[PDB]
């Protein structure tokens, strides 16, 4: 999208959720920097009027910021054109269905909207892909996508790619199949829709796709059914809930699938062992845990890469993919960098999907390297849960190296990334399947998780994708939830699950500034200009699957609740952070 | 009680709901003020995790922070030994019943709560008295009593006398009788209660009661059954839902009742006309109006002052009693200031409720004047609805000159008061009785708002409480719901309802500092030291019965919703603050 592209190039804005196609979530603005962030000091702050996890981030466009919070699903339009206060312009409540609550597997968040042409596009929990007029608010058109009924909530944002707005939905949990569909900007009515698995037509193969990595799969050869049991794929999961990046030169679409469902792995394969269950192309689950990359005029597949064939873990893979060009190997590649949950950063080609580089950014004992010869994991029996009455302990748990959480990166140095990461791991049981019935609890397996090392559960690094070491490592005693933000002034912004919002020094990873919000901050933090100065903004209010405990208000004396989150959230004292939701803007 | 003395008489802690006894509301730190009030910034925030009005206050002790919500009624306690930042120490969240939110007629707010000898002491808003350990936030003594089936809750703060805890309840609307009781600091019964009505045996009135003004009604008369029709008294309101005072020196506490009931005079009386119905003596609906001056030991009453016999606006009188020793003719008399409802600011001799001054603080036209002979007030008939179907017009309306929202006056000019105000008017229709069942709605009057001069809702004013005039008039374009703070650093500060934040100018009233916080503000700021400095906190959430057509959802379309409140809500751009709760602290 043109707009789109003027937008986001523009400094002053944060045009886009990932403030950019690339989701770099870099800002060039300098104002604030190192010399100066020690007086950083709120602004102005917005309640949403909404309480549960407050993922994503606003949306900001001249002097107009637009916030989306989870179910119901507000969005609040503000006018900042004085840059220290703010005024509401008007206000979207959607009338949504309840049982999507009920059917979302990790909270009621949403991952923030996005901007073109004078238009908001945002997805409801109950599956609807909603264009509002951006001036006065008022709905142009509403799209039916996902189905409650099927397991599927709508939790991301979507993203306009020149005249179409493509989603995708979670409900991996709940026995969904996975989609990712491009809906007409100006009608809101479907161009075409992608599965994560089943025959390859569903899947929407190009003709040429992974044609210089025959070993990654090709079309032709129906993986989408095969490499399931006799009809599990329609249960299948590989729900596309992440972030969507987009490439206009190369014109391609960019982003991941879930997990193939159900947590319990002898239900997906018809091996008796994890030996037998691992051979490769026989139980790969495909295309669950792969990265796309997509013609958005089309559909159609250029390549895919599976990062865990045959998930033991829910390693989902929908991570951002932020694309950088990085001079590795002796020349300048265009990259995908992508921190997966399964603790591997993986830096691919994102021409064709080569695998350029795959470092662990966090323990990872589940998995010895990843194969360059044939792209798949070199897997270790000790830490693969696979039989059902047996637990199995695996590093990272469930949650990953890394969640959610976006990452950021400075393209002038593309191979430093701030990343947020998760250190706890799990002790995972499988379980026997009670049903078969898509839109119900759809996991079978008790978890338990720890934290690697007790006193540390988060930690900000400033990881080298190409290298795989980190020049810094900051632990915190809480998870760290927040997207990153790096700046130009040299900083680096993310936030903790107690609630406190930091800056760093990109180059040591010092705090320079840091303050203690009202609730715990999943959000991202933007940096946007209005009137000449710069200013900040984050969301805040404890959530998520790392804050449902909490925000559900469920037992703390049981640890299995959560799916293995209730006992770790009970021993970390994440019961005493109040819930919330409110915008905080900064400036110097 | 000795520990509140000593507690409220350091200026480095907040420990009683007014600051102290006397409700004053005055701070002596002067760390921060005139001159560097405009680097005033957040130091943290803390959210409650509770929606709807965020009225009251917290308690500082020392360095321990004790916050109220709204229903459920959470306590939190906050450990802000380092000052910039705050740790929970504790949560106590009650199980209630949640009839009190549908009986509770002006949103599901709560007032604060009160310490004492290591005891933290709250009101439930379904009717109960808790005292909770202040070091574990364990259950040391819960008391049921108010009943929600007899249409009364428990919003206000209660205060701890000696070795009592004195409260009151709210109810009017519902048909409630009013009843102010105490109960023991350590064990928990009843030590009495005294009735706003019936037999004077029921109201607790002693054998001196009145003796110095016998025109103010005496004992032995049982004016609270005559004044009455054959058993209106039962469901004769008089709850005392508002602010409570103490002297120590004269072992007194200062609380008053509220409106006699529905809001269809003719039902309050069995005269058929205005004039009729206003003979003295005859319908004057006691013990409602009045401004109760009680023995802690014993309940009995020295003194009783009715300031508006025959209610026909709903105009509670029990707006706080500030306590201060003023210079007036002649000599310094100690004196009780009280800006009631009904417009008038009241000055009164403490000792034996003497007028000294009887002053409008706001446009009142329903009365001319006080008669200082009578002591009852000089009403208008053209102002006075009374009949069934007629619709009156009133200045002010039924919210007052001034709500529940306290002032603050500074000892050391006890003459200049810095009071909130509502300028706004109604016109109120009364209508037929549809039935006589406690614990229903039980008004009966059909209310519009409209404010009275466009542009100008509230008004934040420097009042002389002895001359009747203004110091400085700042007008504000929302209501000014936040009770206000004075320093001894030359500053004021307030709230607006849609999020301001304002210090400004003792002398002047110009404005010094200024931020927009997250919703609107009907807190109480309140000003405490900790490690050396000066920190200001106040809480946000727009709520009360101005915020109601918000917090409770009405329809903006139904002018006559929350009993008059919608209409000028939606036309004042109420539904576009959002709700929330969230305090800030602010330091320089
Ligand atoms: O597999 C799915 O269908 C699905 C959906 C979501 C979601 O929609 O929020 C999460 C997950 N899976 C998941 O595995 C996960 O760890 C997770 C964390 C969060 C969050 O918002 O904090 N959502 C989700
Ligand atoms: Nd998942
Ligand atoms: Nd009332």
């Amino acid at each position: 999208n043109d707009d789109v592209l003027k937008l986001t190039e523009n400094p002053k804005n944060w045009a886009a959720p990932g403030k950019d196609y690339a989701n770099t979530r870099h800002s060039p603005l300098k104002q604030i920097n190192t010399q100066n962030v020690k007086g950083l000091h709120m602004a102005w702050s917005f309640s949403t009027g909404v309480l549960r996890g407050h993922e994503g981030q606003p949306l900001v466009i001249g002097d107009r910021m637009y916030v989306v919070t989870p179910y119901p699903n507000i969005v609040w339009a503000l006018d900042i054109s004085k840059g220290n206060s703010y005024e509401v312009l008007w206000k979207y409540a959607p009338r949504q269905d309840d049982k999507a609550v009920s059917t979302a597997c990790c909270d009621t968040v949403n991952r923030g909207a996005s901007y073109a042409d004078g238009k908001i596009v945002f997805n409801t929990l109950d599956g609807y892909v909603v264009c509002l007029d951006a001036n006065t608010g008022k709905e142009l058109w509403k799209t039916k996508f996902a189905d409650v009924n099927k397991g599927e909530t709508s939790t991301p944002a979507p993203i306009i790619v020149k005249d179409k707005v493509v989603t995708g939905y979670g409900g991996d949990e709940f026995g969904a199949r996975g989609r990712f569909a491009a809906f007409d900007l100006n009608s809101g009515k479907m161009v075409w829709q992608a599965y994560s698995n089943g025959p390859d037509s569903d899947v929407l193969l190009g003709p040429d796709f992974n044609s210089k990595h025959p070993e990654y799969g090709q079309a032709g050869q129906d993986l989408g059914v095969k490499t399931y049991p006799d009809e599990e794929w329609k249960r299948g999961g590989g729900c596309a809930w992440g972030w969507y990046s987009y490439d206009p030169k190369l014109d391609l679409i960019y982003y991941n699938t879930g997990n193939p469902g159900l947590w319990s792995p002898s239900y997906r394969t018809e091996a008796k062992t994890h030996e037998e269950a691992n051979e490769p192309w026989k139980w790969d689950n495909k295309w669950s845990m792969t990265i796309f990359a997509r013609k958005p005029d089309t559909g159609e597949a250029v390549w895919g890469y599976q990062m865990t064939p045959f998930d033991q873990w829910d390693y989902d893979g929908i991570n951002e993919d932020v694309l950088v060009d990085i001079t590795v190997d002796g020349s300048k590649k265009p990259c995908l960098v992508h921190f997966d949950r399964n603790g591997f950063c993986y830096v691919l080609n994102r021409t064709d999907g080569t695998i350029i580089r795959a470092n662990k950014f966090v323990t990872v004992n589940w998995a010895e390297k990843i194969d360059m010869k044939t792209g798949r994991p070199v897997k270790v029996k000790e830490h693969s849960p696979f039989e059902v009455g047996k637990a199995v302990q695996a590093y990272p748990s469930a949650m990953g190296g890394k969640d959610q959480q976006p990452v950021a990166v400075d393209p002038k140095e593309p191979n430093v990334f701030y990343a947020p990461t998760n250190n706890w791991g799990m002790t995972l049981e499988p379980m026997e399947r009670a049903h078969t019935n898509q839109g119900s609890v759809y996991v079978f397996a008790n978890v338990l998780m720890k934290p690697e090392k007790p006193g540390v559960m988060g930690r900000f690094k400033a990881f080298d994708v190409i290298t795989g070491k980190a020049r810094w490592d900051i632990p915190e005693r809480f998870p760290t939830w927040s997207g990153a933000l790096v700046t130009d002034g040299g900083l680096a912004f993310y936030g903790t699950l107690d609630g406190w919002f930091k800056a760093v020094d990109r180059k040591t990873g010092k705090v320079l500034w840091q303050q203690k919000l009202g609730s715990g901050i999943i959000g991202n933090p933007i940096s946007y200009e209005v009137g000449g100065k710069q200013y900040i903004s984050v969301l805040s209010g404890i959530g998520g699957w790392i804050g449902l405990p909490v925000t559900a208000g469920l037992d703390p004396a049981d640890p299995y609740g959560a799916l293995g989150v209730s006992g770790m959230a009970a021993e970390n004292g994440f019961y005493n952070i109040p819930m919330g939701g409110t915008l905080y803007t900064f400036c110097v």
